[PDB]
């Protein structure tokens, strides 16, 4: 079985909202269409164990994000932004078992820690892939 | 073949010891039981090449950790903690060939750089998985 | 199919050049020889989708790097180095589809942000692996 995606954040002057999934609308690879660039969500179609990774640029505010499965935090990450003139960075990752229709996305969990960023020479990426399948009848 | 795990650090007021593996006792996924949440060690049962990743929160002290194979550093990582009021972050990762009974874990390598952290909205994760097997007779 | 590698940066007093790939000449694993420790480049021999990750130590200058495919930026990353006495850190990663003869490497994209580092207890690693193949006739 196969399932993989990777996408990047678009540049924006709008402070990132913290009441919806973080958007990663510039798709690098999504051959199964399991990631939805409009909603920011990965939707599982193959039961199995997956790795997810976020590699974010942090600027103008601290960044707190949760990797979530159906709304539940799998793992939470944070980077302090101490009033610096240029960006910092924050990565997070974890593995999880998924079943078909389960969804995974990234979301700010503490609503003012919204400092995810992209610019001409900086990106924030969200990637995930099936490591092994585990189908059952 | 299949082998994968991911686990997170528990919250604790105890400064992390630097004379034993770092603990990640909150298991996200460990379907083969190849990771041991009591010892903090992954023990290989399938020869092959693996990826390991640590995504850590850093607070109250700088953090230095080694990804180790049987006690030997595969790769070492560090993040300065400059007297900030909230956490920083540190990720590390590498690939390695393992044979059955080989063990991989995370450990502080410089014994005062013990700033690995977890809290209600921050985590430190340790994950690893088989990318391909290479059995021989 | 199989393809994987991981390598680390050597210690050096020379400020890193920004007109060539960043070198990672200490090989951890490269069983197919798809990575070239002399050039710093991975060259694809199996069509498919790959994950790449860089886990860098940052010291003496800020670090900006691009993960590149044939010279084109897949994704760009940055970490501010604010005049601190010890290193910071920066990770980046993404997935990409490759075909045979495509090359992937890491390079400084803004030519003074050259702060990638290694020392006795710090490393910078570059890793990548095939997640699934997609051969065609």
């Amino acid at each position: 079985a196969r399932s993989a995606f990777s996408a990047k954040r678009s540049e924006s002057r709008v402070p990132p909202p913290s009441d919806a999934p973080l958007p990663f609308d510039r798709v690098l690879v999504n051959e199964q269409g399991h990631y939805d660039a409009v909603t920011g969500k990965f939707t599982c179609q193959v039961p199995g164990v997956y790795y997810f990774a976020v590699h974010a640029t942090v600027y103008r505010a601290s960044l707190q994000f949760d990797l979530v499965k159906n709304g539940e935090s799998i793992a939470s990450f944070f980077q302090f932004f101490g009033g610096w003139p240029k960006p910092a960075s924050l990565s997070g990752g974890a593995m999880v078992r998924l079943e078909p229709e389960d969804q995974v996305w990234v979301q700010v969990g503490v609503g003012d820690y919204i400092g995810i960023y992209a610019s001409i020479k900086t990106d924030s990426t969200f990637s995930g892939f099936l490591v092994y399948s585990d189908w059952h009848s």
